[PDB]
């Protein structure tokens, strides 16, 4: 393997961490290969479900309780902490709000969160690397509470970092926004590829074509597929109740990803950077609710 930057693996990894039993478990937890037979289910569908009133409450707690534990991870973000670390404390903080981490065991997925570094587009696992001054890091949080699952993510600075750097996650906050901003019942899930696409591309940057948000709720991934980039085909379109993810993955150089020998780290095939936002969205008459926004304060912690 020729890896692509300078970011390497750092193992062994720590065992497999155990999520007591008095937690609620969804399905793929305990298939041994981490397959989920509820999504298998439904493999290819297009039929976004309606959220019923109780669905929507559900959905609003577990994206809360996964927004305080992104803002765990958000505080622990300085030189020299390891991202094996990082996980450890999101992993006991989804077990004092009574969650299972929905990424712990999925398809086999080795850890509670995703933690995807400078040239890391998404699905990084955490190691024993520590940060360092300079790095930008994507901590990507899922919850599953009564059934339901939270899905959110930020990028966050290393310390000090470039201008390039600032600029790259600026855009893709920006890109997320825009493309939230537009939600509404009646727009087709195809338009926010367009939005996105067209700010990063005004921006000098590409759009990864690879990864899509996703509709999500009981499943953590559903219908709707929505893709990032433009005049792509996505089938659907938005009415009032609909739940999903939007959660854009732009890069400095070109789009196109390759993924590590894990079988999950998707990097940049050129090694320049690549940064990501995503929130869990609920389409509501008057355009959305972001599910797993901040309560308490105004902007993304890369603001402050
Ligand atoms: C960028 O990442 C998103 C992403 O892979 N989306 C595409 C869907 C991923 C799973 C497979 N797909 C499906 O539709 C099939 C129905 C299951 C596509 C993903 O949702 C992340 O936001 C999430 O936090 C990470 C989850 C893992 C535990 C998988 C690391
Ligand atoms: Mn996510
Ligand atoms: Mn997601
Ligand atoms: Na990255």
């Amino acid at each position: 393997y020729r890896y692509t930057g300078k970011l390497r693996p750092h193992y062994p990894l720590m065992p497999t961490r155990p999520v007591p039993s008095y937690i609620q478990r969804p399905d793929y937890a305990d298939h041994p290969l981490g397959m989920s037979e509820s999504e298998q289910a439904l493999k290819g569908t297009s039929q976004i479900k309606l959220l019923s009133s109780e669905d929507i409450e559900g959905m609003r707690l577990v994206c809360r309780l996964a927004r305080e534990v992104l803002d765990v991870a958000a505080g622990m973000i300085k030189p020299g902490v390891t991202t094996e670390e990082i996980d450890h404390a999101v992993h006991l903080a989804c077990i004092a709000r009574n969650c299972y981490p929905s990424p712990l065991n999925y398809y086999n997925f080795p850890k509670s969160c995703c933690t995807s570094v400078n040239e890391v587009i998404c699905h990084g696992i955490p190691d024993r690397r520590p940060l360092q001054e300079g790095d930008i890091v994507n901590v990507d949080i899922t919850l599953y509470r009564n059934g339901y699952h939270g899905d959110l993510n930020e990028t966050f600075f290393v310390g000090e970092v470039d201008d390039g750097a600032r600029k790259l996650v600026q855009t893709t906050y920006e890109c997320l926004m825009q493309a939230i901003d537009a939600v509404k019942p009646g727009v087709r899930y195809r338009e926010l590829g367009n939005i996105i696409q067209k700010h990063a591309q005004a921006n000098g940057f590409s759009v990864v074509r690879s990864y899509c948000g996703h509709g999500i709720h009981k499943l953590f991934h559903t219908a709707p597929n929505v893709p990032h980039y433009a005049k792509n085909k996505a089938v659907g379109v938005m009415k009032s109740g609909h739940v999903f993810t939007i959660e854009p993955m732009i890069c400095e150089g070109g789009w196109q990803d390759e993924t590590w020998p894990d079988g999950w780290t998707a990097v940049t095939r050129d090694g320049k950077r690549s940064a990501q936002f995503e929130h869990t969205l609920l389409v509501t008459d008057t355009g959305c609710e972001i599910l797993t926004r901040r309560l308490d304060s105004a902007r993304p912690h890369f603001m402050s």
